[PDB]
């Protein structure tokens, strides 16, 4: 999992912070 702020996806939310951003970043 990405980190907060990190280049991720929401698109299956990406991120340890479980909820990632449509601008890519966690």
């Amino acid at each position: 999992c990405k980190g907060k702020g990190a280049p991720c996806r929401k698109t299956m939310y990406d991120c340890c912070s479980g909820s990632c951003g449509r601008r890519g970043k966690c």
